[PDB]
């Protein structure tokens, strides 16, 4: 009964949630590059003071 | 049939679709007001200077 | 000579460059903390 | 007197400012060009 329209809708909400999932995972390495970007370039700031 | 275990299943998988939207709309303000904050922030150094 | 134009202007710079550094800083702590609770959320997700 | 101890010292602190200047902004245009990315996956997934 897998073919059932309520079977074929699962599978449907669970690749949305999937692709919410990577929307919310791919920013979270977003952030953490900037943030990394930002706080070495404080350090080369202090470096050539 | 609303109650059968694949309608039960699909209210809650859009329950966590709903949940992963406000996730990702919540930060979306934080970003802005985050963003608002900087710019303002820039704005005032350059009134003072 | 500290009313001198050279102490003088070295004093304004040295004010507006210590301004910037804590612009700087003060957005570091602000983007952390909103990274510190987009990252919790994402953990409290997972998890429920 | 561009050699003076106060108009060489001016030199080094207008430098500094500079690079914190340009750092601000620079960050600006990398956390703008993130939001501009998140705010397209919204609106992408919004209209799938």
């Amino acid at each position: 009964g897998l073919l059932s329209q309520e079977n074929t809708q699962i599978r449907d909400l669970q690749q949305e949630n999937r692709e919410l999932w990577i929307s919310l995972e791919e920013h979270q390495d977003a952030l953490e590059l900037i943030m990394s970007k930002y706080r070495k370039q404080m350090l080369q700031l202090m470096v050539a003071k």
